């Protein structure tokens, strides 16, 4: 039932219902000779929608907006990017042109600029130090510390017990880190420990790439990261 990489042509976007008023979006993109799936989140925000992460590119993000209109039918008014990589910010220009106010931490915005990526318009305050949390409409934004990247955020939807871990959390079948370029492998386990302490009632845990799971994904990710470290 959760769509997989070989089921989604590049340029198409699927939506998956996680709970009332909470969906993931799933897209695919070609990178370095392979095609990968990627997830984000959509959360009902009253009569509007909050988007977490782009669909990894301008064309995909346009398809995301079209699918949202067709399937959900409320406007996206705000978006948050959970770190600076193109799977998170690529498509912010389409979002802005569609009327969406785009947000990221000050660090994410600076990192995206230096990388040559699109830059969310607005800075999120109150997220500069590990352990910082802020409310943003129907979600809590949390900076757990460096992990997959120095700037990575996670997102919790309290009304639904959904934790969106983004690229800091691996799907269960994933047994290797792949590219660790921008990661802080020494810090990552401690960042995950912060997440576990802050969100012990999470029921659904959504990774940045691959299948949803539960809080088991936290220990799993720690195991993979430590194994690479050695
Ligand atoms: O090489 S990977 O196996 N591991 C690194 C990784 N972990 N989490 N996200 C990423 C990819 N990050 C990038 C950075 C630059 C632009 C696009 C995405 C991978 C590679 C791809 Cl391109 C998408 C999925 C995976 Cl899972
Ligand atoms: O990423
Ligand atoms: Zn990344
Ligand atoms: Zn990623």
């Amino acid at each position: 039932e959760y769509p997989t990489v070989s089921e989604i042509p590049v340029g198409e976007v699927r939506l998956y219902q996680i709970a009332d008023g909470v969906w993931s979006h799933i897209a695919t993109q070609s990178f370095d000779g392979a095609v990968y799936p990627s997830n984000g989140l959509i959360v009902r925000d009253g009569d509007e929608l909050l988007l977490i992460d782009t669909a990894w590119g301008a064309k995909n993000t346009a398809a995301l907006l079209a699918e949202i209109e067709k399937q959900i039918g409320l406007p996206v008014t705000r978006a948050v990017s959970t770190h600076f990589h193109d799977d998170r910010v690529g498509g912010v220009d389409v979002l802005r042109a569609a009327g969406v106010a785009t947000y990221a931490s000050p660090s994410t915005r600076r990192l995206a600029e230096v990388e040559g990526n699109e830059i969310p318009t607005h800075s999120l305050e109150g997220l500069s130090s590990s352990g910082d949390a802020v409310r943003f409409g129907p979600v809590e934004l949390f900076y757990p510390g460096a992990a997959h990247s120095t700037d990575n955020l996670v997102v919790y939807v309290p009304s639904a017990s959904v934790l969106y871990g983004g690229c800091a959390i691996y799907e269960l079948s994933r047994t290797s880190a792949g590219n660790v370029a921008d990661a802080d492998l020494a810090e990552w386990p401690t960042s995950i420990e912060r997440i576990q302490q802050h969100y012990p009632e999470a029921q659904f845990v959504i990774p940045g790439h691959g299948l949803p799971g539960g809080l088991d994904l936290l220990k799993h990710t720690t195991n993979v990261v430590k194994a690479h470290t050695n």
